[PDB]
C-alpha cells in the first residue's frame, strides 16, 4: 500500500469509523483514522484557505484553516518524516464525494520545500485545460473557469473520488515545507460530504481502490 | 501480533534499523524504530531510576532517566492512546540480550493509573513465587526480578529475553498513568530494558531477542 502523511478537511462525520460528530481538520499518519483533530466551522458556498507547515528542527506538522471574517480551526501535531516518508515523495490534493456530496474545487496551490540548501517551489493561481505539470488522476480535472475540480461536476456528483500530484518528484529529508491552497466547497444537500485533503505519499501514488466517500482518495480501508 | 507502546533503554546501537550511534532512550509507538530518542549516558554497574508519565489533557507520553548526581536523559512526545492502544491493556518490563550482554536487573518496580477509578502497585522486593507477576521467556524473580537469563556464577547470558507484566488487566483509556523503576544494567553491553503497555494477551514475539528487546516481531 502507498504510505501517506495528510491534512484532511473533512466535511461529513463518520462517527463509525472514528470522526468527531462534526467538520474537523485533521493530521493523518498512515490512517484516515486522525492523530489530532479540531472542530472546523465550515462555509458552505464561501472561498475558504487552508495553510500546512513543518519544520525539521521541531519536527511539527501544524495546519490552519480559515475564512475571511471568522475564527480559524487549527491542529499540530509531532511527526519525524524520516520515520513515516520515503526519502523522495510526490506532494497533492485529493477529494471525494459517496452518498452526499460536494464540489472540491481549487482556486490556488502554493507548495515550497528546502532541505539544508536545496529547494522547490510552485504556485498555480489558475489552471489551464492542459496542466502538463499536474498529474490528474481519477475524476479530476483543470480548466473550467481556470480552477481545478478534484471530483466530478456537470453541480457536484457522488460516488467520485480525484487527485491531483505535481509532476516532479520532491526531496523530503533543517528541512522545512509548506503548502497553501484556496478551495470552494458547496453543495445542495443540507450534508455535504466528504472533503478535501493535502497529502504527500510515495512517489508512485495512485487511488487505492474503493476510496470514494470517507476514505477521502488517500487510503484502501479505515484502519 | 500485538499491539505495543514502550520506553526503551536501549544500550547497544542496531544502525541498521535506525537508532542512533549511542545508547539512548526512547519512545516506540508500535516499531521497534524510536518515534523520538535522546542519548543516554549509560553506567556500568550503578542504579539507575526510569520514570515514565503520560496525560489525557495534553496527551503527551513523557520519560526520564538518571542515576545519583548525573544529569538526566529526557525524551517526550504526542501520542493518542485510544488510536494506539486497546481499551484495556497489560503494562510491564522487558529485556533482551543478543550476541553482546548484560544483567538486566529490576530492584523495584510501580506503577499508577487513574480514569474516577484508580491502579497502584509497589514492588520494592520481589520474592521468589511473586503471584501478581505474569513471567514470560527467561524472567524470574526471588528480591530482584531478573529479566533475563543469569548464570549460576552471576555472569549473564546471551540470546536471552524475558518480561514481567503485572497481573491484573488495565483499563487506559474510555486519563493518566505513572511508572518508576529501578535497574542494574552490569557487562559492550546489550541490549536494553523497556516499559511497555500492551493488549491483554501479549506474549514475547518468537525471535525477539537481541535489537526486538522483546517486545517486536520484526523491525518494521
Ligand atoms: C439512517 C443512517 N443513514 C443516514 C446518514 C444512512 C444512509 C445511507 C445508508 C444507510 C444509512 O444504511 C445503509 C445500510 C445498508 N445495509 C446493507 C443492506 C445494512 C448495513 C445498505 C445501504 C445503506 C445506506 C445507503 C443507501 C443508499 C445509497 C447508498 C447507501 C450507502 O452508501 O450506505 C453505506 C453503508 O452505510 C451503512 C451504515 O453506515 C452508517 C450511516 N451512514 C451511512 C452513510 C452513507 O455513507 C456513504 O456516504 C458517505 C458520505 O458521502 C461517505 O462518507 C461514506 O463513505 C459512504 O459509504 N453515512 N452514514
Ligand atoms: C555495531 C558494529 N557493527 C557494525 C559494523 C557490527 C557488524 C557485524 C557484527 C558485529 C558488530 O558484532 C558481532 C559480534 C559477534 N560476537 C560473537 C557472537 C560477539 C563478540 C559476532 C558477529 C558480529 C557481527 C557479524 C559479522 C559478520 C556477519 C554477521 C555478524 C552478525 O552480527 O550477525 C548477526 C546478524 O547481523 C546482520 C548484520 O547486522 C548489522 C550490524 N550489526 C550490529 C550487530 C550485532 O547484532 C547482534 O547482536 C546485537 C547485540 O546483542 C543484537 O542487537 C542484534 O539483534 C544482533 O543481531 N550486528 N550487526
Ligand atoms: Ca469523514
Ligand atoms: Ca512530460
Ligand atoms: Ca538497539
Ligand atoms: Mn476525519
Ligand atoms: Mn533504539
Amino acid at each position: 500500500a502507498d504510505t501517506i502523511v495528510a491534512v484532511e478537511l473533512d466535511t461529513y462525520p463518520n462517527t463509525d469509523i472514528g470522526d468527531p460528530s462534526y467538520p474537523h481538520i485533521g493530521i493523518d499518519i498512515k490512517s484516515v483514522r486522525s492523530k489530532k483533530t479540531a472542530k472546523w466551522n465550515m462555509q458552505n458556498g464561501k472561498v475558504g484557505t487552508a495553510h500546512i507547515i513543518y519544520n525539521s528542527v521541531d519536527k511539527r506538522l501544524s495546519a490552519v484553516v480559515s475564512y475571511p471574517n471568522a475564527d480559524s480551526a487549527t491542529v499540530s501535531y509531532d511527526v519525524d518524516l524520516d520515520n513515516v516518508l520515503p526519502e523522495w515523495v510526490r506532494v497533492g490534493l485529493s477529494a471525494s464525494t459517496g452518498l452526499y456530496k460536494e464540489t472540491n474545487t481549487i482556486l490556488s496551490w502554493s507548495f515550497t520545500s528546502k532541505l539544508k540548501t536545496n529547494a522547490l517551489h510552485f504556485m498555480f493561481n489558475q489552471f489551464s485545460k492542459d496542466q502538463k505539470d499536474l498529474i490528474l488522476q481519477g475524476d479530476a480535472t483543470t480548466g473550467t473557469d481556470g480552477n481545478l475540480e478534484l471530483t466530478r461536476v456537470s453541480s457536484p456528483q457522488g460516488s467520485s473520488v480525484g487527485r491531483a500530484l505535481f509532476y516532479a518528484p520532491v526531496h523530503i529529508w533543517v528541512a522545512s515545507f509548506e503548502a497553501t491552497f484556496t478551495f470552494l466547497i458547496k453543495s445542495p444537500d443540507s450534508h455535504p460530504a466528504d472533503g478535501i485533503a493535502f497529502f504527500i505519499s510515495n512517489i508512485d501514488s495512485s487511488i487505492p481502490s474503493g476510496s470514494t466517500g470517507r476514505l477521502l482518495g488517500l487510503f484502501p480501508d479505515a484502519n
